[PDB]
């Protein structure tokens, strides 16, 4: 009578093993967070609220009060509570096929589905736990905050407060670690286990590492990407496998219907990118067979004909274009007028005659093609710190489930996986409080897992033949009768249901221990398969399947009754040590399975555990993938390195790891008002415009820096292909002597860490660039490091504990020299041009001399391009180059130049650039003198000042910020005898202070903070040599000696019997616009703005419109500058400005403008200002160094959001009592100083409210005590917080002499305790830094009583 049960999935996991014991998931309740539920689908239903967690809306109502829940509201019986926690509100619906698709309601479905109503396929669909009550947390990423990290850890506490017994996390970022994830997500997932709660996430669609690009290569065996916070200890790890059936619109052929091996004459179809099926039929038609590609249209694919000129072909004869394989067996192919793929078998049959032909509109069940298998993007193990995660497989490749609207439909990925495991997590719990009550909350979720691991079923590739791996099925396929029938779970050392090994050397030694929760004693026969990784002989790359080695006998085991038996396996794994060493040079996994059975017979107490060794140091692989340089000297191939291009091509744009820098043009008509960009150092740019690694005499590249402020070769910046997770990465300089690099002469002044380019779609990059690792020729207290031969040193860890430091050094010259001009010869007769051989001033020697003159085009020896998309202009020289000669000599085209109009440049591999107009020196061979015209040059700020004695002495820079334009604007020196505040952002308005008949002597420029009255320690001082006439030596652009930025607020700025003191305020702080009001006067507009000490205060105010031309806001004239089409309107004397109607402006084409104390400006559109109305006030929230909730004076929250000037955290209200509650922000990376709770009155006098939430923010370094010898058996190793707490310390799993922790930035000491008779030797006390990594190198020293 009821429909049937759709048993696709059921019959494969065993759901029915637990439904019959009565176990549906009445009386628990799942917490989906995902984004968006339909809670009122026909599947959204409960049989019995008798026998439910939540009887009621008044229990649910008194369960919020007792948890403080003042939000989120009861929906029906099923959706329990619900809220949505971006938005703040009870809009829980999605999307409001893809008209109806929801991914939350598909997951809510596949978890409690419980539909008595029959879908397309005339079965009804039941999730796993179909009489379980659901708790929705919509929850999202958005472009406010990506991670919205957050919003989930709130959404996590709730239903555990609430009541829940499993949470369903979609959340997720790739490489996760399973012993440094975030502290409070991890805190919160820690919290749910000790009420009991199953916390259940997806491991993730990345595949493993290259997955975009290439198979990964055997040298790079770290290639898993499993994701965080799945990576965790407590929560389950979910692979997805791919569904045996498949729901979808297929094609019939009604003549086939005979055929069961053919699903009754119904074929899975597939089409390309661009779909056109609709336009062929919907819901007749004949089809012909075709044997030749040659002179509806069903063909056999042909592998030398493109599937482009297959379908056009059939165009040319005359309706559809039905491509079938030509191998059996295969799965449809992605093919990248209307055209279809199917398989080679189906259309054998097809192809034998003609006949019917339909494509059906409703969906209809069919074997899939790529079923039990696992799904191609499911994420691979191991974690970042070498465990093996993922947990557990279940179905999530092709999962039929509920959509929006009692709409259905199909879905892919371990976030379909992930809630097969959270609904059988929901039965295992009712099993285990039926069976084992006394079993208390802390205990049941490592259980719940336990049972769900050790009685999965072991999946085998059916491709291959071979055992899947267990860094990709985890502990197997969920089995759910196995996991409430056999009272067994096998656990290892740990107490975990999967053993992670650590190193391996010649032989494989655990203990295994069983444990039975039954009555009755049970004799098991047991065995262990012994496998590595499959690796292409011919592209030296992982298959990505398994190769078996071996399988081990153990014998029988008894177990028991309501207790445990432990075993010991060993394995001698030498013997493959010499074959597999070749295929992995660095390395290999050696993994499988302890299987074990029943003695008496095979098919029952089935229970398994998975293993993961590696053999080599998993903790030494490198993180960073060889440089460039290093491997074009090899001959050897990067992983992501585009080889396309002329030969030595390194485009900056390529994927490697090198060094970078960045390049300006030298010109000789006009001045350089733009850079170039980035490009690879050691690399130059040919006549083509490609930029090759040249080589020198002795046919090596030179990676040389000439820091000398022209923006050319300036600096030298790591770029990376990581190959693995990094941190405490830092760039060091030493001299080329100091081999053993001792003495650091320079380090910058940051650390870094971040991810693997793993690369799994276009959005994840396959290099990365460190700009902070810029080195820029400066020694640690900022003095000018002189020419020479240094080494530029990146050093750092992979996210091992125990993990040595690695390194890659680069030679690196300093060379601030231009080569030297001297003479040259000239022949009247054959217009011949002899330079003097090639001399270089200097280490980096010259690469490449030149000849040209100046192309007059329009009337000029330049051309100035403006770029409208960027709003850039560029002005270049109009170089015509004369051919160089093997002699070196060039014949000078006399006809196109006088000689006098020829200039002859010189360029050492530095950047340095000598230019020699010839005719400087000019009235058979003829001598000619040759100097440099001094083009290349640091430019030279506009200094027109006259010190008269009233005058402070102070100088600084003044220039007009653009609006439209990107160009850097004309800045000049100007006087400071008044607002001594200071912006150090270089964008020309007030970057600096500085000192300008009378004379200095041993000028000395020392700068020290607020409370350094004595005058202690200076945080910046004037380098040797500083002098009144060059302002730059005593320039104080707002930094430390080391290079970096100071934090706002005031400094002692002291030059130096005579000490002139000054006090100066440092802010980058944008000022914050008002609204004005706006009046209407006979007709027309005014706008007078609002009246305004703490660098907030207003020095200048503008009001213009922006006038376009030649289809652009923004104008260049011919000195070359670049100015905004800026049309100003006068202040009026009352205040106001009159914005009078012109013929083709209107209001979102004005502004108005203002520039605070420190120099920095603000602009807003008078349309923006004007949107506040004359009643209305505005209201800004901020943090200074998130959600917020803001209720009117009844308490009732403010509805119908109004934004002000673009900003979501800008609200126009009416006037009145306000009060604002900041509700999350991001507790990771910050720490609230303020208060939550702020009041506010807004009024006429009071129409504008800044409220300010004070937050101080976190970092994180990473200690690491590291040993002589291993401890002796009892030591106890901690780390001791400032605040008195102890952290306990775990020897790391591959490195057993090493203990550590990533902890937040602060003052540690590492605690050990010893049995009697040992004493650690060495420093205990660290001050950690952001970060990096302190490494504590201790002695274990034997002692005895006096
Ligand atoms: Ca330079
Ligand atoms: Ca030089
Ligand atoms: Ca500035």
């Amino acid at each position: 009578s009821l429909p049937p049960v759709n048993t696709d999935v059921h019959d494969w996991v065993k759901t029915k093993g637990a439904w019959d014991k009565g176990y549906k998931g009445q009386g628990k309740v799942v917490a989906v967070i995902a984004t968006g539920i339909d809670p009122a689908h026909q599947s959204m239903r409960i049989s019995d609220v008798s026998t439910a967690k939540v009887k009621s809306k008044e229990d649910m109502l008194a369960r919020q009060k007792a948890a403080g829940i003042n939000y989120g509201s009861w929906i029906n019986d099923k959706v329990v509570f619900a809220h949505n926690y971006v938005e703040n509100s009870d809009n829980i619906k999605e999307n409001q096929d893809t008209k109806y698709e929801s991914h939350g309601m598909h997951v809510t479905g596949i978890v409690a589905g419980n539909s008595k109503e029959a879908a397309a396929t005339g079965e009804r669909f039941l999730g796993i736990a179909p009489e379980a009550q659901v708790m929705f947390m919509r929850v999202f990423a958005n472009d406010i905050m990506g991670s919205a990290e957050s919003l989930f850890i709130k959404a996590i506490e709730d239903a555990v407060a609430l009541g829940a017994d499993v949470i369903n996390l979609s959340l997720g970022t790739a490489n996760g670690a399973q012993l440094s994830g975030s502290k409070p997500l991890m805190e919160a997932i820690e919290k749910a286990k000790k009420a009991g709660v199953s916390v259940v996430v997806a491991a993730g669609n990345e595949r493993v590492y290259g997955s975009d690009h290439d198979d990964p290569l055997a040298t790079n065996p770290d290639y898993g990407l499993v994701g965080s916070p799945s990576t965790g200890r407590t929560p389950t790890s979910v692979a997805a496998i791919n569904s045996k059936w498949v729901i979808q619109r297929l094609m019939t052929v009604k003549e086939l219907e005979n055929r069961a091996d053919l699903n009754h004459g119904k074929a899975i179809y597939s089409e390309s990118v661009d779909f056109k099926d609709i336009k062929d039929s919907l819901g007749q038609f004949a089809y012909v067979k075709e044997s030749t590609d040659a002179g509806i249209a069903l063909i056999e694919r042909d592998p030398n004909k493109t599937y482009d000129e297959m379908i056009a072909l059939a165009k040319k004869h005359g309706l559809g274009v039905l491509i079938f394989n030509n191998k059996p067996g295969q799965s449809n192919r992605s093919m990248r007028f209307i055209s279809h793929e199917f398989g080679k078998a189906m259309s054998q049959l097809n192809g034998n005659g003609t006949g019917s032909l339909e494509f059906d509109s409703v969906v209809s069940k069919a074997p899939s093609q790529k079923g039990n298998e696992m799904n191609h993007f499911s994420n691979w193990g191991l974690t970042s710190d070498g465990y093996l995660k993922p947990d557990i497989t279940a179905p999530g490749g092709d999962i039929y489930s509920t959509y929006n609207d009692n709409h259905y439909g199909s879905q892919t990925g371990t976030a379909m996986a992930s809630p097969q495991i959270a609904g059988a997590s929901l039965l295992v719990k009712q099993y285990l409080e039926k069976t084992q009550p006394n079993l208390p909350k802390e205990k049941i979720a490592d259980i719940v897992k336990n049972l769900l691991m050790s009685n999965a079923q072991i999946h085998v590739n059916p491709e291959t033949k071979t055992t899947t791996s267990p860094r990709q099925q985890g502990a197997g396929l969920l089995n759910i009768d196995g996991a409430v029938t056999s009272g067994l779970y096998v656990t290892g050392k740990d107490n975990y249901g999967s053993i992670s090994l650590g190193n391996i050397t010649d032989t494989m030694t655990f203990d295994v221990t069983v444990h039975n929760l039954s009555n009755k004693d049970k004799t098991l026969r047991y065995d262990t398969e012994l496998l590595t990784d499959h690796v292409d002989p011919q592209k030296g790359r992982f298959t990505l399947t398994s190769h078996s080695l071996k399988t081990y006998q153990g014998g029988e085991v008894t177990v028991p009754a309501n207790g445990k038996v432990t075993v010991r396996v060993t394995m001698d794994v030498s013997q493959f040590t010499k074959e597999l060493t070749k295929q992995m040079p660095n390395g290999y996994y050696l993994e499988g399975f302890v299987r074990f059975r029943d003695s008496q017979d095979d098919q029952l107490n089935r229970v398994n555990i998975p293993f993961v060794g590696f053999k080599g140091q998993f903790e030494n692989l490198a993180v960073a993938e060889e440089s460039i340089y290093r491997l074009k000297s090899q001959g050897k191939t990067g992983f992501y390195f585009d080889e396309s291009g002329p030969k030595d091509d390194i485009y900056v744009g390529k994927h490697f790891t090198g060094l970078v820098t960045l390049g300006s043009e030298t010109n000789v008509s006009t001045k350089t008002i733009s850079d170039n960009g980035l490009h690879t150092l050691g690399t130059f740019k040919n006549a083509d415009g490609k930029f090759i690694l040249e080589k020198n005499a002795q046919g090596n590249p030179v990676l040389a820096i000439s820091p000398n402020g022209d923006n050319n070769q300036d600096f030298a910046a790591f770029k990376g292909v990581f190959l693995r997770k990094y941190q405490g990465l830092k760039a060091s300089v030493y001299h080329a002597s100091d081999k053993e690099h001792k003495n650091p002469l320079w380090v910058s002044p940051e650390s870094f860490k971040g991810d693997k380019n793993f690369n799994s779609d276009i959005r994840f990059a396959k290099s990365t660039t460190l700009l902070g690792t810029a080195f820029s020729g400066k020694s640690l207290t900022g003095a000018e490091l002189p020419d020479g031969h240094y080494h530029y040193v990146v050093s750092y860890y992979p996210d091992v504990v125990g993990a040595k430091r690695q390194e890659m050094t680069f030679d690196m010259i300093l060379d601030r020299q231009k080569p030297v001009l001297s003479q040259a010869t000239f022949d009247p007769e054959t217009n011949r041009f002899k330079p003097e051989p090639l001399k270089d001033r200097g280490l980096a020697g010259v690469r490449k001399d030149s000849v040209f003159y100046l192309e007059r085009k329009d009337n000029k020896p330049y051309t100035v391009t403006i770029n409208d998309s960027y709003k850039y202009v560029s002005v270049e020289d109009n170089k015509t180059f004369v051919e160089r000669q093997a002699d070196g000599s060039f014949i000078l085209p006399l006809d196109k130049a006088k000689l006098g109009d020829f200039y002859y440049m010189v360029e050492d591999f530095a950047g340095n650039v000598a230019i020699a107009k010839l005719g400087d020196h000019l009235p058979t061979p003829i001598k000619l003198k040759l100097t440099d015209g001094n083009y290349q040059t640091k430019e030279t700020l506009k200094d027109n000042l006259e010190m008269t004695q009233s005058d402070t002495g102070l100088v600084t820079n003044q220039a007009q910020l653009a609006v439209v334009h990107r160009n850097q604007p004309q800045s000049q020196l100007t006087k400071m005898n008044q607002d001594f505040f200071i912006s150090p952002n270089e964008d020309g308005n007030k970057d600096f202070v500085a000192f300008k008949n009378n004379v200095y002597n041993d000028l000395t420029v020392n700068v020290y903070a607020k409370d350094d009255h004595q005058k202690q320690t200076p945080i910046w001082s004037s380098q040797a040599g500083a002098s009144v006439s060059a302002i730059e030596s005593t320039a104080w652009y707002g930094i430390t000696a080391r290079g970096s930025k100071v934090m706002p607020g005031d400094y002692q700025y002291v030059v130096t019997e005579h000490q002139k003191q000054y006090t100066i305020s440092v802010n980058d702080k944008k000022p914050m616009i008002t609204q004005g009001r706006f009046d209407t006067i006979n007709g027309v507009d005014h706008f007078t703005p609002d009246k305004t000490l703490d660098s907030s205060g207003i020095v200048r105010e503008e009001v213009f419109y922006l006038a376009k031309k030649n289809g652009r806001k923004f104008d260049v004239t011919e000195g070359i500058t670049v100015s905004d089409n800026k049309v100003y309107i006068p202040k009026n004397p009352d205040g106001s400005y009159t914005i009078s109607k012109r013929d083709g402006v209107t209001l979102s084409d004005y502004y108005y403008l203002v520039e605070d104390r420190a120099g920095n400006v603000s602009f807003a559109t008078l349309r923006d200002l004007k949107a506040v109305g004359k009643d209305k006030a505005v209201v800004n929230f901020g943090l200074d160094l998130f959600t917020y909730l803001v209720r009117d004076a009844d308490g009732k929250p403010i509805e119908n959001l109004e934004y002000y000037n673009n900003s979501g955290n800008s609200l126009i209200l009416p006037y009145g009592k306000y009060t604002v509650e900041l509700l999350t922000y991001d507790t990771n990376a910050a720490k609230l100083e303020s208060d939550k709770i702020v009041s506010f009155t807004l009024s006429a006098d009071n129409n504008f409210q800044q409220v300010t939430f004070k937050i101080t923010m976190l970092a994180t370094s990473q200690i690491t005590a590291h040993f002589d010898h291993l401890l002796p058996e009892g030591s106890r190793v901690s780390l001791k917080t400032a605040q008195d707490q102890l952290i306990p310390l775990e020897q790391s799993l591959y490195v057993p002499k090493a203990y550590g922790k990533t902890v937040q930035e602060g003052t540690y000491e590492v605690v050990v305790s010893l049995p009697k008779g040992y004493r650690i030797e060495g420093n205990t006390k660290v001050n950690t830094l952001p970060n990096e990594v302190h490494e504590l190198s201790l002695r274990l020293v034997k002692v005895g009583d006096a």
